[PDB]
């Protein structure tokens, strides 16, 4: 019961794309199942994600659940300048400043990006490198996230800030215990409503 | 004096700038006032700029007259909220048995209505969120996220914008505000814009 | 030894990464230095990211040397300022006997000239708005928008921007201030880029 979360296009508008059989090719990538792309102009949700090397090493994790918005891009470490002294990338350029190639440690490693499952990212989001944004989390639309976002939190801004958390301490404790998200989808389709009304928790 | 504000490309050998009332026209639960003007971006229609307007969700979007519109500007209306009281998972949009999960209108977040004043000028790439207020005279910073309301004649910027100054003294605003010179008749405003651009039209 | 700063492609076929200066050399009111470069978003030259910039209101922008520009940066003149005394609706674009209401230069703001030094590094989707001074070896990060001053060698970053931290301890900075290698020679650079890159130049 419900879409098939092996269909990029699940919905008989166009826009709205299951994000994991779209990123299953690309290598560092894990991505859950039934979190959804909106596209906004007819791109991929592949496109969204940028400056991912995998020379660099760095892992990009999204839960199940999720829903993002229009826009939102992922930046992962690929665009990190060289930063112990000057940012000026001479490498680029040949004539023989191609002699000053980086090695890999000596650019900046901010670490991977996980984000989390049943997580609201909104419209025109950008997420930096090495961030991670726990369960729960909803993100404003046009929110610049540098650093981690705690579970169930509202965040939001440039830079991205804790608003407020979501529900009770106590009730944020009790879904992360459980994890909703992990059942079996035929136990999920059972008790939809009260996922949908936190009324799981008992 | 001055164009017709009912003329959706007033300016003569400048079709970037379009008065939005008359492109409006044809929107449900969109209120827009004379003389307010969008300077388009890359030749898109104002009406392209409000997104997430959903009838059935019945918020308003209110604009007042002589407001100044730059490029790229977008506002948000209740359409893209999530139910939040549990998951914001969209259950009900995939269909194949999960649109029973569909929201009531009364368990969606309701924002409320988006009520732009007069003689507000709204910077490039500005972003309005749902249910914001933004006050007479009021100046937002070029790429502010208005996510809170603004109050009249302030200078407010930044995502989440936040009000930076008063643009003049409250003696003056408190005038400005009881004398409302943006709804006199327009043979009246003609008399008077000398006075209007340079505050002393509170003498 | 190295590229050519009169290239606007530096890269042969690479129309992606160019060199600013021998683009922007045309232009009035703009100065830049050797070997400053853009990153190019999808294709578009540098010139097209410079807005607002109108010669008769006589603002200057200035680039220093071995900057670093990404993808989709703007930079704000002042030519989309409105007057600000009273109300800020420019109803001499209007004409139809408004024109008569034309501020003169000196009703506008003049927020003054952008100056971005030497070896700064100004992020992806970066704005850079009127009358901003950033400072030699400064880190902008994307998507900031840059409304005030930034001290040489700090990092800054957010919508508006704020100092974040100093890059290095103020007795490095105030050596490498004191130093300018972006002014030597290039043949003296050449023989040291490698210092130049850890900071060891100092030393």
């Amino acid at each position: 019961m419900g879409p098939n979360p092996m269909k990029m296009y699940p919905i008989e508008n166009k826009s709205v794309q299951f994000i994991k059989p779209i990123l299953e090719k690309l290598e560092n990538v894990e991505v859950g199942e039934y979190s959804y792309y909106d596209s906004k102009n007819g791109e991929t949700f592949d496109k969204q994600i940028l400056y991912h090397y995998p020379i660099l090493n760095d892992k990009l994790k999204i839960g199940k659940f999720c829903s993002i918005g229009p826009g939102v891009t992922i930046i992962m470490n690929g665009a990190n300048h060289r930063m112990d002294g000057s940012t000026y990338p001479f490498n680029l350029f040949g004539n023989g400043w191609e002699k000053h190639m980086p090695k890999l440690d000596q650019l900046p490693i901010k670490g991977d990006t996980i984000i989390g499952n049943d997580v609201w990212i909104g419209k025109d989001v950008v997420i930096m490198p090495g961030v991670k944004i726990g369960d729960g989390a909803i993100v404003a639309a046009n929110s610049v996230v540098v650093k981690d976002i705690a579970p169930y939190m509202l965040a939001g801004g440039n830079p991205a800030n804790e608003i407020k958390q979501r529900f009770d301490q106590d009730t944020i404790n009790q879904l992360l215990d459980i994890k909703w998200w992990n059942w079996p989808i035929d136990i999920i389709n059972e008790n939809i409503d009260k996922i949908l009304d936190n009324s799981i928790i008992r």
